[PDB]
């Protein structure tokens, strides 16, 4: 697998520091040399100084031969013409490139899948981040849904509280009860560190407790938990940009829906272009504009503007005048999983889901594929059982005798299209997708080497 | 009290609007038009646009007859110049400025002191930070120390905690011990917002509950509080700037003291500059440089960068990782009281302190004196009760029957050298100083009204 | 004619300029609510804020409807994107772009002749610049070659001297000191105003004369008035930039060139690339390395570095030096009328370049374009005859009969291939391009008029 | 000397650049590294990385043993800050100060002449400049009036043309043909290359000949050449701003003069402020604004807006519709020499004016001050003949057995008070001001030698 990176920013970075190893031959394109330097220092990588869109610059990373572009530069217009360059002068199959702009995904239909735009997969951080707010609105209660590449499979996050159905309880004690549905607990997070699901494994109060799920059926999983809360009414929005104006449109139908956008001149706009959302133009932090609104009523309030302190400290004072719940917007996923949990309930990346949907692409075809979950060294994961008994050594054997990494629990496995809560006595057949989480994803390479079969 | 403001920035703005009454005439000199505008529709106070130093700027401003000159410009070049063209031209009494320069201050004998650069007095916010963190260090659990322009006496806010003195017990309940010191609660903030001091309210945990003490016994109150923690050891330092080196130079040969700055070419000054710091080269959310320091063992991280969600999340980190207590430094005086308290112990910020120590100045010859406590609308004062009891209504009666507005509670009173908690019984000499804690701000110029007596 | 232009640019915006008019709808889309304000407080023109790329942008500047787009952005990728998503959207007509890069010029077969990127015509500065500088190498004593129709005709300036064959003479008697060869003056700027070139218009000294020749003519024109000079030995180049490391190349097998390049790494690889060049590592500015290359000797000292200050003073220390003539590349157009001429020989500027190509569209597009000539020495026009006797004012008209306006001068009339130097018995066929040229702006609008038929 | 520049901007690096030297220690302090690099790299001085005003830096660069503190930073209340500390922390003698703002300057007498602000001398750009134009209007036919000495002397520069008193003459046949008047030519440029002024010099069309006269007499010497024109009546200045509306007030009065300018609340405060001058509210480019007010009556038309771009517009319309001299002030001092003379009469630079002032208190404090003339038509200095026959190689001798360095010319040697326009028989004395034009830099440290005594 050969993977030419376009652009080594956060996501570029990131996803190069993702996919380094043995199955995978990494070079990243930068104009900055300074960037090249303190990739190729950590990792096993190439790197190439100059222009990404630049017929000579790509013809230096190998773009005939590669099996896979990524475009994520600074621009729309740079990753597109990079992958017509690419595409017009080398044949590179599999190009897959970052848009932020709404306005070419508005015709990504006439523009992209007619290969005028040779793009083969578009990757839409504003859609995404969109979609996955959306998604926990549905799932009242709901801290974090988990996705794979394998869309059947999904893990939910929730919060352990005092006198809750989790806290106190060992885990063996939750396998007592097996009403209508039964889940398993695929990892921890207690003080933002992760705990490897045992047995005898005390669940205490604002612990992030993960259960597996199939991603049709998580809202009745909840419901069996008694974790499941009742559906949001109000919600109000921080920031009439991009992201926030999208949500709004998103939900307005279904929900009773709020925005405040500083910019009178773009509130204006919003006003008709919502047909069924209260917009409001004035400041974030402006006590009497968030209490006039009865922000006491509000069930989630969700900042999405484009500074992370303004979202931070507008979320804060939500939550201090009475917000149910409050969601921030916040650049880099590092900051995530740290102003996530104290006051602020959910904090959501926009670069962390790019590299999310980027990691569902890359990793196909390989054996391992890794989750949206990735906190520090911790990360959930997908493997393929490639092969039958004779030549595997996970095909064939019960769960329970497989040697498995350190810190690494099996959770799931998807065989076909039913999702099976693992056991200790279940046998992995062949093909299968087991789902894991690791505590340190250095021991990646070690689960593929132990999911990988001989010659055949 | 005629007053000229040069520049309505974050704090000259702020003391424009906690100046604006009766007895002061407050004009405002700015060359932003936008924000001359956005002033006056708030406070009635006149408005000059212009350029703060220019001779005629500043005699449209009324230079010649004005009582008071504050200069809190963008530059301390200008600040220095529009003194020296005040002086120069109109004999402008009592001219205070802003320098943030520390290598003026290092001169500030010679070239202000002197009368060269005529500037009365100096603020400066680097000094007053360093200041004042240093004071909190002093006193180990002290959350806040609040000052007045009376430096006799001050205010201690602590953190009420589960299974200490205060939680639980009424205040009433706390008056049953009167061992060797006593003292009376100034101040409450639950949830961010100020509760009144009455005898039945009962101190709930997470409370910030501030106490009356003679600045020179802060220590002997703590300590007969059961509140005052084990002297702190271990103290580290994020980001060597201006305000860090300084810290560091003031700790350092009383306290073991280590120090984080990311630029390698001025760590290695520091290095040198400080002899009894060591001075580490590496970023603030460097995990592995924090725990190879033995961030665990840290009594008191300090974030002093620049950038507040810099020092947020490295603060935020230090925590998760195990340092006992972490102060930050917020650049905005509104943010503070809104990131302190939850996983931040401590939130200062260098406007919030400049204005304190400006509106030590001009309260001056004025009957009220603002506090360095200052919450929303909610503000600790001191005011003089000046003439007898037949032209007084507060003089020569009881402090349980002075009409003061709503949310207004005498805490103390400063009478000569001595500093005497107030009780109900207690009755107003003339001269005194009233030390009150008011809910809400609005109410200042109903306890200046109070505090003046009929025209003699 | 409805055209586009992408960025309202010192291109973007000259361009506009020189098309806004009768029958030209000119709308410019640009990302700046500054620069469109401008643009339309000066001429009435329709002005759309927005990314000149967006799907809806372009639709909300007619792109469906419009007959041509010019993309003049900040960028070769934005102006490749605008272009991709005109033609897939819209089906936008004659899509000119600005290339500025090599490394896609590189590649023009491949990515834009083929449709891949579609651009019908790529206008890369650089490369003109290159081009330019190289034929006024070619007709030694040419101060500037100004091209009308497809190129087919030309003008040559040239700087009439004490003791001259131009100055003292008559322009009539000039017609008839000429045996085999037909030529018109088209312009002449003395002192510091231009003047209407008459029979009885006596050329003085120091006159920049602007000759109306066929371009495949324009070195017999020259040598017949004795003003076509020797061919230039040493030539000497400064900064080896895209510019100077390519038009280093164009000269090297033919002519005998030096090049100074302060950037020693750089100078290396040029050494190497430079087959027959000899690579000097040095500034500019440096009398020791000057002396030591005899810049005495030197035919033409061009300064090619991107700043205007360095070549401004190195081409003058070369002027000063002892050096027959220096060429200078100025980036900031406003300049280069003032810099030409009297200590500095040529000054050439890659926006004004760009301009005059995509006027090359305009005159293959058939619309008239305005362009002013070299410190207001006149405006020149080409325009189209369009019609009979019936319906046109001009067709089947000899020039002698034609009520031009004041300070306006026919030079010359495009028959096809064919150039005729307009004389006064010259009849204007249908469909002919009349080139002529104007002292004053202000009567431009009205030779329009006698050109639209009814 | 021990002189330290704040600021290493075109002003203050140009300075350093005309003082760095033999006896003069330059210490330069900026807040930009790259600036100080380069100055570094070009010339061999000291340079301090820190903010001019800072205690610390002033210390660093010596202000305790400096002998002169010239700021030129960004802005004014940091030269003021540095020359209050540099006085008050260290005692810095002789400091100079750039004050841009017409606000100080209106209270230079409380604020600065009574060491209130310790600023010796007050450079302000905006008057100067304002004064130079003033100058040139009072001697009509002047191109240029540089100073030298404490002004006491100056060059008159005029361009030589067709027809005219100093073309076809040699040089000492001027001086054979002058009666009661004393002038000696000091530097010439035509072509492109300067010319070395001897008596078998034949002057030139379109020469620009340099004189020196004694500053209370170049009226005379311009008149007795047959070259000061006739006073000019009528003045148009284009952007009423500080210098614009200066430069009316000092002109009104004496002169008719109309003022244009395009900020209509401007052009009504300006319509009261000046008394005697017409304002017109209209863009400086407009035709029909030009046309209205007779511009081909206009004497003199001066464009004085922040915009290079449209000075230069403004006055090449101004010099096309007939005007008979054109005057334009340039931000861009790279650019002068060239944009003046040609279809532009007169170009004046702030930044030029700047270093001039500077000049003349390096011209005070008797250090030898080298500066480029107009085009590079001479490199002008002026030095002092220190000590007695016995430790000077100059003093007593008669400038005629004086072995100066080639391409050198004495222009004129100033005793106290007296200026004496230099002859071979001249005897230089002790401590007299010889002053010097060279064709090269290259010979500018030799005269140094000759100057210095044992
Ligand atoms: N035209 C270009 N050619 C090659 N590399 C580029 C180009 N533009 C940007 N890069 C590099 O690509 C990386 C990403 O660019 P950024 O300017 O960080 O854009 P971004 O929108 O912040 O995206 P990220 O990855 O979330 S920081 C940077 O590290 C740049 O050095
Ligand atoms: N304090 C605030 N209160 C209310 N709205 C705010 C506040 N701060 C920012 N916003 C809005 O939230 C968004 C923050 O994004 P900005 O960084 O200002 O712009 P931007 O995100 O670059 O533009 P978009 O939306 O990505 S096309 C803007 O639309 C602001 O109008
Ligand atoms: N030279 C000047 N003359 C007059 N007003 C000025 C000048 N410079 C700045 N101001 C105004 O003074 C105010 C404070 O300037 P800022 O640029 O905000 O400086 P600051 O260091 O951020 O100080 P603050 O008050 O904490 S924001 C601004 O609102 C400016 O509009
Ligand atoms: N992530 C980080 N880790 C460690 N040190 C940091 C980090 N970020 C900033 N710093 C240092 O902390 C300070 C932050 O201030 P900056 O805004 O970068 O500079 P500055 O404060 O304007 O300069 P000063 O100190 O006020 S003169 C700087 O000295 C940085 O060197
Ligand atoms: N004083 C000088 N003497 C000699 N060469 C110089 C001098 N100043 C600049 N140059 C050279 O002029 C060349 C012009 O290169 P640049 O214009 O900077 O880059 P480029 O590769 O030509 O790309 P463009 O077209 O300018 S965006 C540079 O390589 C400089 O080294
Ligand atoms: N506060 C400062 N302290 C020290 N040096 C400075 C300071 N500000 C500017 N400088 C230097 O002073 C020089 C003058 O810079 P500018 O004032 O920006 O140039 P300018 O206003 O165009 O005036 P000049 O000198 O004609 S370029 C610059 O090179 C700066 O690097
Ligand atoms: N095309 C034009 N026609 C007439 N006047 C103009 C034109 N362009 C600019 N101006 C005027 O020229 C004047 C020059 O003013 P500015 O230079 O902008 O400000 P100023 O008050 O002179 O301060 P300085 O010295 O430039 S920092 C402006 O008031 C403009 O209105
Ligand atoms: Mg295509
Ligand atoms: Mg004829
Ligand atoms: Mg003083
Ligand atoms: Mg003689």
């Amino acid at each position: 697998m050969k993977i030419i990176i376009l652009g080594a920013g956060q996501v570029g970075g990131t996803l190069a520091e993702n996919l380094v190893g043995e199955n995978n031959d990494i070079t990243i394109v930068d104009n900055n040399a300074d960037r090249l330097r303190e990739l190729q220092d950590k990792y096993d990588l190439r790197v190439v100084n100059g222009h990404a869109s630049h017929p000579d610059v790509l013809h230096e990373a190998g773009a005939q031969d590669a099996d896979m572009l990524v475009a994520v530069t600074n621009t729309d217009e740079t990753n597109m013409a990079a992958c017509q360059v690419a595409f017009t002068l080398f044949n590179t199959p599999n190009r897959v490139a970052r848009i932020r702009s709404p306005e070419y995904l508005a015709e990504k239909e006439a523009l992209f899948k007619s290969g005028a735009i040779p793009v083969d997969h578009l990757i839409a951080p504003e859609e995404l981040v969109t979609s996955y707010i959306e998604r926990l609105i549905q799932y009242p209660g709901a801290l974090q849904v988990v996705s794979f590449a394998e869309q059947k499979v999904s893990l939910v996050a929730v919060k352990a509280y005092y006198g809750g159905p989790l806290v106190g309880n060992a885990l063996s004690a939750l396998r007592e009860h097996m009403p209508h549905i039964d889940t398993r607990v695929a990892a921890i997070f207690r003080q933002g560190r992760p705990i490897r699901p045992q047995g005898t494994t005390i669940i205490e109060a604002d612990d992030e407790v993960f259960f597996v799920a199939a991603s049709n059926h998580i809202r009745s999983v909840m419901s069996e938990l008694q974790r499941l809360e009742k559906p949001y009414r109000r919600i109000m929005i921080v920031g009439g940009g991009n992201i926030g104006a999208s949500l709004a449109k998103r939900l307005e139908q279904t929900y009773s829906v709020k925005l405040i956008e500083r910019d009178y001149q773009r509130a204006e706009k919003l006003s008709e272009q919502l047909e069924n959302t209260i917009v409001f133009c004035g400041d974030a932090a402006d006590q009497e504009l968030l209490t006039e609104e009865n922000i006491d009523q509000v069930d989630v309030f969700i900042a999405l503007t484009n500074e992370d302190e303004t979202n931070i400290m507008s979320a804060m004072l939500a939550k201090r005048m009475g917000a149910k719940k409050v969601m921030v917007l916040i650049q880099r996923g590092a900051y995530v999983d740290l102003v996530q949990g104290g006051v602020i309930d959910v904090a959501i990346s926009p670069q962390q889901a790019t590299i999310s949907a980027l990691l569902t692409h890359v990793r196909r075809a390989d054996i391992v594929n890794v989750s949206s979950l990735r906190r520090g060294a911790a990360e959930a994961i997908e493997a393929v059982a490639h092969g039958d008994e004779t030549t595997s050594k996970v095909v064939g054997r019960a769960i329970g005798d497989i040697k498995l990494p350190p810190g690494t629990t099996i959770g799931a496995v998807v065989r076909g299209e039913e999702v099976l809560i693992a056991h200790d006595r279940t046998v992995i057949e062949q093909d299968d997708h087991v789902v894991m989480f690791l505590v340190d994803k250095k021991y990646v390479p070690d689960v593929e080497a132990l999911f990988q079969p001989s010659p055949f």
